[PDB]
């Protein structure tokens, strides 16, 4: 609906969509991050972070050595805009960002952190 | 069939088995790992390691620090009693491996060392 989006992260590795438009209308766009599934967080643990295409990989491999006691995540990254915590299956969390924070015309992507779920749990985050 | 497993490893993490026997009547065993799956090597990977349960943790540990050109494996890992390579998009690779390595009522267990793959990658070698 009307500035938020109900994105899922499965058992599979799959987020349910690589599409996100965000519109102009908006100075605060929020994420409903959801897992159906029966995997816990150690296991099947999704998240959601935000970032320049370009940075994407520097998320990934900082993330990756922070552990899951840092939620796949380095303390204090410049290159996250949002991001949820990691949460596992039957769970859910929100996150809440400036929409201008995101200027025009740049890479958005969106991904799980979690070591080796980056890959396929991608996304274009549009600013329409 | 005799010695003698194909186990899959398709592109949603999961290997077909999470239980392999070796019966005694064996010198030797051999492995056929398969790779259902258009998911290149970098992106979901898979491997068959096999150790005692006991250094499971340090065998994906150090893997995983290792790097996919050295297929998530630390040169000469004398905790590895027997490892495939690591396989892209339908890919194959096997193992062959002396059962006379394997001591009954030791816990054995096998599984994939790329990152965070093991979490649903991991099963039972069980020396009938
Ligand atoms: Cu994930
Ligand atoms: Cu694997």
């Amino acid at each position: 609906a009307e500035c938020s989006v109900d994105i899922q992260g499965n058992d599979q590795m799959q987020f349910n969509t690589n599409a996100i438009t965000v519109d102009k209308s908006c100075k605060q766009f929020t994420v409903n991050l959801s897992h159906p599934g029966n995997l816990p967080k150690n296991v099947m643990g999704h998240n959601w972070v935000l970032s320049t295409a370009a940075d994407m990989q520097g998320v990934v491999t900082d993330g990756m050595a922070s552990g899951l006691d840092k939620d796949y995540l380095k303390p204090d990254d410049s290159r996250v805009i949002a991001h949820t915590k990691l949460i596992g299956s039957g769970e859910k969390d929100s996150v809440t960002f400036d929409v201008s924070k995101l200027k025009e015309g740049e890479q958005y992507m969106f991904f799980c952190t979690a070591p080796g779920h980056s890959a396929l749990m991608k996304g274009t985050l549009t600013l329409k």
